[PDB]
């Protein structure tokens, strides 16, 4: 029932789990510590099947330009809403890069023109525009959400490509988020990955 | 739960995430006749993905000929006892061969299976007992021979499954396992399952085979 | 072969390997005419469609990205979308046209519609450049950027997830715009492979609009 | 382009979509300088970017043993059509001496290979009773050995055969298989070469790759 807050309005929450660290090590014996040996074991030569056998289900809040990205993992589920926020970078996030603008204002012009945006959409839906058309002029900023329904092997190989000072500063929160509720359901499988396999550096 | 498939096999739930309430829950994206009114608009108006929200672990043990056709279903995960580290047969019974007319006595083929199957058995022993390491003298052994796997899948892809298992035109041992993949799935999803029997199931034995 | 789809987009066929053949050749596994075609209506009416995985095509798509994340909701394929690492990027919008709004009473007249979108896409572009200037990083500027934004890819599919992509998307059902996509694909599918194309309309097609 | 594997198996190329240019093209995701271009390649390699690679097919039509395609058919990310022995050809793998030239056992290696070689016989003869009887294939094929040989056409991308070379190319999988993986790399090799080369100076984990040749 776990949820945790990312960026200035959205959120990852664990809606269910299927298995524990155990549901890897009886599926790959085939039954029903030498277990805490078995995965590791699974981790280090890389006999990752087993670790399908684990299942998670998250519901998340993000902006659009995340949720593209998310999306990307074709090897699970996704269900998407088919209301209106949008993602307002705070002034620390340009922290580092000298703008002529000062970072405040920034946020201000983003802030504006999203506001803009959406005026324009809700002038547009009033005037009996369907919103099919009317929401193409919405932001890539603006929060969707959707459940991801992902096993452990999968959602270790979205860690390893997301959970990296490489992508993208927002969605890497993201991954901290789904990574904090991985090691909470499976410690075992989570540190055995974080010791082996883990590829990416901000875990 | 566990139910007994052929002479030896069987076919156990291991492990289950969620109910129909999922499929729901995944469909509206978010937290009674009502709920149950949405899963059957989902599934005759072809809305499936709110079903792979849905999760089974099943243990199998089954005959190779059996596992062979079952694995060929990709968008599911499975682990089966390794050939190489990891002994009962098949043996059809008289009432298998009902419907045939053979030369000879339906007892008399199922005999002369058990036949073969021991002098394979015997053989591969024979060769294991002389030092032959077991990934090259199991090889004799035949397609009756009992594995075990456990598998993992969604609803949607069970579904699938369904549709070309439990139906007419699959081998007869493969749709006893498809009879009770169905009747395990029906008791944790009912309202997913009567939905599936009424707009999308395209098998025929389902909805002639009560449970 | 190339389709232009809306007002700038396009679906170009990269390449493609096998045609009706590929599929015969796979269900029989080896290697007279209307003996393969009745073969392939024969797959296509039993719903035997592993045959038709060895069918493959290579698209280079130009489309809105609201188009984009729908289509890329078809998970068995490949896709590569266009970054900015390995090649130039370009900045071009869907400005719909008047005809699109018909069969909609709307207070503001289509041609003022247009003009709205028209309108927001020149600021909403004039202020990412404007936050470009001042040192806002492109990763964080591009996110005021309006969903009508046009995006690339290339995309790489056999012939049954063709098929899956057109039951749901070559539909009335479906969203416009990527209908218009759906026909572009369909029509190079045809051109590719009109016997499977023609199976597939005659007993497995479930949409309405091919 | 054709390859024999053990004593009457197979690996022949149908065919194939693209070669080393598909994948830049790809990833640069435009449809329009062989120094650049391979230089991309091991980047992409390098970095861990290969879904580009996916963008390359290949066809292959294979005959192996049962024992070989069940390990075979595990790999998911591929398609996959097999003869239906539900509904004629029946041969064997017999393993030749040589095969257990290496373990130590009680009797001569030669008799190991009459033995097999015996039952085979036996199962087969069965098999051929039971069908004339008028038993249902599906019914009699079931007494058949493992090492029966099965055909089947494989259609895989670029991406996910360097993961099955990765697990089967390897000394660690069972020796039928890493002979067909060979034949596998062997054809790779020669329609993706950059790619191939890229594989195996960053990619690749297993060992018999980097130590046979082509
Ligand atoms: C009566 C009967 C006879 C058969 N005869 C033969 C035979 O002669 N030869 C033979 O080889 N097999 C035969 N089969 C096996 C048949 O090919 C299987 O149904 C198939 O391998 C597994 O089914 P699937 O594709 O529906 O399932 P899955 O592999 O689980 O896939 C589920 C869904 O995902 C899809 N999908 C998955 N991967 C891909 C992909 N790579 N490309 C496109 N779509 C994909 C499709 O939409 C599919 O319906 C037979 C089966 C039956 C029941
Ligand atoms: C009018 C309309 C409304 C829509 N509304 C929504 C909405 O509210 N929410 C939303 O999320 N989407 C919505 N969609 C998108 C729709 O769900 C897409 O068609 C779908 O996400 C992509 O299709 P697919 O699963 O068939 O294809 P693919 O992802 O390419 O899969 C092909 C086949 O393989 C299968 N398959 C693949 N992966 C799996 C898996 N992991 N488990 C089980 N089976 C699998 C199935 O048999 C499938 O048909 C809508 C589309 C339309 C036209
Ligand atoms: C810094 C950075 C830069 C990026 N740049 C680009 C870019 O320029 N262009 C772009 O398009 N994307 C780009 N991406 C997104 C990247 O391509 C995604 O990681 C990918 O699309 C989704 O990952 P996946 O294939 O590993 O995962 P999934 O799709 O979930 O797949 C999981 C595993 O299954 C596999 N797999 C699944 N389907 C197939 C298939 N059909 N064929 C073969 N193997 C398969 C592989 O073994 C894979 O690792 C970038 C990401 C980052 C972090
Ligand atoms: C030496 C050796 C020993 C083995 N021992 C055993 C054993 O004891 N027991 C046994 O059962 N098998 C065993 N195997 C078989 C092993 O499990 C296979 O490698 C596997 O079934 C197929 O590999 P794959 O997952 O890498 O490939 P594919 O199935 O082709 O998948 C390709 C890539 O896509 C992915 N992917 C695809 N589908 C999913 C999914 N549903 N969820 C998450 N990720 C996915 C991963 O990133 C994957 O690497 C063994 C193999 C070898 C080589």
């Amino acid at each position: 029932h776990m949820k945790i807050d990312i960026l200035d309005k959205g959120f990852v929450e664990l809606v269910d789990v299927m298995g524990n660290d155990l549901s890897a090590v009886r599926a790959a014996r085939v039954s029903f510590e030498r277990d805490r040996h078995l995965i590791e074991y699974l981790m280090k030569h890389g006999h990752e099947t087993p670790f399908e056998h684990i299942v998670f289900t998250f519901h998340v809040k993000a902006p659009i330009f995340v949720a593209r990205q998310w999306f990307r993992h074709r090897i699970a589920s996704y269900n998407e809403l088919s209301s209106y926020e949008f993602y307002i970078p705070s002034p620390e996030r340009l922290e580092g890069y000298k703008t002529t603008i000062p970072p405040e204002r920034v946020t201000e012009k983003i802030s504006e023109i999203v506001d803009k945006a959406y005026r324009t959409y809700l002038e547009l839906i009033e005037s009996g525009v369907p919103r099919e058309v009317a929401r193409i002029v919405l932001p890539l900023n603006l929060y969707t959400r959707f459940f991801w329904t992902v096993n452990a092997r999968s959602l270790m190989n979205f860690l390893n490509l997301r959970a990296d000072s490489h992508a993208q500063w927002e969605i890497q929160q993201y991954a901290l988020a789904i990574a904090r509720i991985f090691k909470e359901k499976c410690p075992w499988t989570f540190e055995a990955f974080l010791k082996y396999a883990y590829k990416g550096d901000i875990l």
